[PDB]
RNA sequence: ACUGAAACUGUAGUAGAACCAAUCGGGGUCGUCAAUA
């Protein structure tokens, strides 16, 4: 039950019941008001190409390449001793790769070397 | 070449009116640490 202040002046105008407006005609308009504002202030031809929007979208959607999500480790299995630090050791002596951009959806290799 | 006497500083009057103990905060989560040989 969303109404602007004009719609609340009507609601508080009477102690009798009165029609609420149908917000579902407007929801798409409000979303477009948001989306166009993002296109305009974070200059883009598309809303979906705005970098924090594309990044946020990839977060909510998850990664498409079906690579598993897990902390860096130098072995497919989670081995019981959990030496996740030694992927970072291999990365330091290896290709020194950084955490890829979220909107790029790039996986790490298990051997960062 | 005579102390004046007698007379409640009392009577009426609400320390009260107004004021939100409140604003913000995912019980959350990854690679570091040590320095030589």
């Amino acid at each position: 039950d969303l109404r602007n202040g004009a719609g609340w002046r009507d609601y508080y105008g009477s102690l009798l019941e009165t029609s609420q407006p149908d917000f579902t005609t407007l929801i798409s308009q409000w979303i477009n008001a948001f989306q166009t504002a993002v296109k305009e202030e974070y200059g883009s031809s598309s809303f979906d190409q705005v970098t924090f929007i594309k990044a946020s979208g990839q977060s909510l959607q998850g990664f498409h390449d079906n690579a598993s999500i897990h902390y860096p480790r130098s072995t497919p299995e989670p081995k019981p001793d959990g030496e996740a630090f030694k992927w970072f050791v291999a990365n330091e002596k290896g290709r020194r790769l950084a955490l890829p951009a979220l909107e790029k959806s790039q996986s790490f290799p298990i051997k960062p070397s």
